[PDB]
């Protein structure tokens, strides 16, 4: 990455979740994943190219997606194996998402070590956020980043994957010099809510307690 002359900088990633937390749609949003759209039998996981280009230049995360294994069950190693990165997501509304993640963790973790992963909430389009920030204590306790996406609205695309690079170039000042074709988003985030949900995420930041919440 630092050496130039290299050949373009592929990641493989893992994007982990349940059925309805509308990852597949985030993948859906990024126009060249949808066109370079490769699949593998053997895992039967499709292969989606995603290229961001940044600072550094280009990069594409190969992004794996299981091909319905998820609403199966558990995942087979295969697919988490060479997980170079890893975003698990949990639907906002969905308690019972959210229970699941430290699961899809901990299966991630069995397989792939020192690995970056990026815990993500989806879905924050809906009003009703039942899963929110006081309650959201697993990142802290793995001390994994949250961040806050929508697919639907396609809010927050960038968010996840320009955090994934910074992670692993190791470069903080890291930016997206140029965005990738997007599909349009199913509907608009409405900025005032958007707003509203980065402050409160915020001012939860700023509390001075040792978590979220005294959970323990």
């Amino acid at each position: 990455m630092a050496a130039q002359g290299e050949p373009q900088v592929q990641f493989k990633l893992v994007l982990v979740g349940d059925g309805g937390t509308g990852k597949t749609t985030f993948v859906k949003r990024h126009l060249t994943g949808e066109f370079e759209k490769k699949y593998v039998a053997t895992l039967g996981v499709e292969v989606h190219p995603l290229v961001f280009h940044t600072n550094r230049g280009p990069i594409k995360f190969n992004v794996w997606d299981t091909a319905g294994q998820e609403k199966f069950g558990g995942l087979r190693d295969g697919y988490y194996i060479q997980a170079q990165c890893a975003i698990i997501m949990f639907d906002v509304t969905s308690r019972v998402t959210y229970k699941n993640v430290p699961n899809w963790h901990r299966d991630l973790v069995r397989v792939c070590e020192n690995i970056p992963i990026v815990l993500c909430g989806n879905k924050v389009d809906i009003k009703d956020r039942k899963v929110k920030a006081k309650s959201i204590v697993f990142h802290r306790k793995k001390n994994l980043q949250y961040y806050d996406i929508s697919a639907k609205s396609n809010y927050n695309f960038e968010k996840p994957f320009l955090w994934l690079a910074r992670k692993l170039i190791g470069d903080p000042n890291l930016e997206f010099v140029a965005m990738p074709a997007l599909a349009p988003p199913e509907v608009v985030m409405d900025p005032a809510l958007a707003a509203q949900y980065e402050h409160d995420l915020e001012v939860a930041q700023t509390t001075a307690l040792p978590d979220e919440d005294d959970d323990l």
